[PDB]
């Protein structure tokens, strides 16, 4: 059966401080009583409140990104520093920050292996573009991502990763993913870590949806067999993210 | 008389909780009796911390880097979130982020406006590489850099505009940039400003020294017709910080 589901929210560059303090106050209140690890991934500059204000015992604070290691890099955040600040789930390579902040394969790879080494729990994300997808690449690219990210890693640093697809091709269009092209995707994705690095992880690893999900099609696309939660985008900014937990069953 | 100095910390991609707060306190500690702005440029992470943990009236608080508007830019800060947070003062286009991170003369114009146009102080970096000066486009490529950013802003703009001149060109030879080589680079931006803008703006603009400072060459280097402080890497790390703030007397 499925291993312990993740339901991740992705605040992106967003949030104010008072309107911060009210939804984390919000998600403080809910009553979650079944096994689901809870992450808030807020920007650099509100993980010292969130971490204060966030007393949920099924909620974790992660970092959106990171660099390896401290030093002569302004504007930047590393891991050390995250470490040190009690941050001990990040993040790695979601869509945006291949599209517009460089970060090719392998750059995205050497991050997760360096943060898996320095005790991260790591949601790594990866997914095809609509040009992608049309092109009949989905395959081609998705794998293509995970084994740039699994030829820096030992097969026991998998205890420590996550899998986070982003359906990046249904974004413009008049159409989200179905949960049949997420339950496609994520069974792809499963069946290249049972192949190439072992049954055992496949079974224990979480492949989270990176889709738009709200509180009316979570509980499907959970319903899916190879779907072990969400990593929630803009959703998880508005009060329906407890929704998206709950529909973790 | 010189306009109002600066003494700017730029952290960079360092710090422990422990370590800054320390630095911090140490800071905290110091007798400043001359009018001078001093400047602490933090991580995006330590910035609650700093808030809360420096005192002292003559300094302010800086971000390192943000990008224009919040939105779908997983793991950057914004210039809206930085101002509700109380940060007022900014660094850009950092020599650091023009190598790495891919900010060309036109993004770290559009950042320094929206700063601006945002309430900021902001304290624009520019400076030539050792390839460019050793090709002698020094002038070349200075002056591109400031007009790329001048032809974004408006005259009034330049009361919230302070530039720091790195000389990209020093690190990893074995010379020292000489107070002269500093002074002159300087007084062209000056002679520039005060061509292109006006008089009166270049005589009230802070042009900081962004170079290699410390407590041994900082009075050197201040003492100098069209230097206004400075822009402190490594040292600003340390006790000798002091110094520096010292030595704008
Ligand atoms: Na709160
Ligand atoms: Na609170
Ligand atoms: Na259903
Ligand atoms: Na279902």
């Amino acid at each position: 059966s499925k291993p312990q589901p993740i339901a991740a929210a992705n605040w992106k560059c967003n949030g104010s401080q008072q309107s911060l303090s009210e939804l984390i106050d919000l998600f403080n209140s809910t009553s979650i009583n079944h096994d689901v690890q809870c992450v808030v991934a807020s920007t650099f500059v509100h993980l010292a409140m969130t971490k204060e204000r966030l007393s949920h015992p099924k909620f974790v604070i992660a970092a959106q990104n990171a660099i390896a290691k401290s030093g002569a890099f302004t504007g930047e955040v590393s891991l050390p520093i995250l470490k040190d600040f009690g941050v001990n789930w990040i993040v790695l390579g979601h869509s945006e920050r291949r599209a517009y902040y460089g970060e090719t394969n392998e750059i995205v790879a050497d991050k997760v292996a360096a943060a898996v080494a320095s005790g991260f729990m790591v949601i790594a994300c990866i997914g095809e573009t609509l040009q992608e997808r049309e092109s009949g690449r989905t395959a081609v690219v998705v794998l293509t991502q995970i084994a740039a990210i699994a030829k820096k890693l030992k097969k026991a640093d998998w205890a420590k990763v996550v899998i986070a697809y982003e359906p990046v091709w249904a974004i413009g269009t008049g159409k989200v993913a179905t949960p049949q092209q997420a339950q496609e995707a994520h069974a792809l994705i499963r069946s290249w870590v049972s192949s190439k690095i072992g049954a055992d992880v496949a079974g224990e690893l979480r492949i989270l949806y990176g889709g738009s999900v709200n509180g009316k099609n979570a509980r499907t696309l959970y319903q899916q067999r190879d779907v072990n939660g969400f990593a929630v985008g803009g959703a998880s900014l508005k009060p329906e993210f407890v929704d998206i937990i709950k529909a973790t069953q």
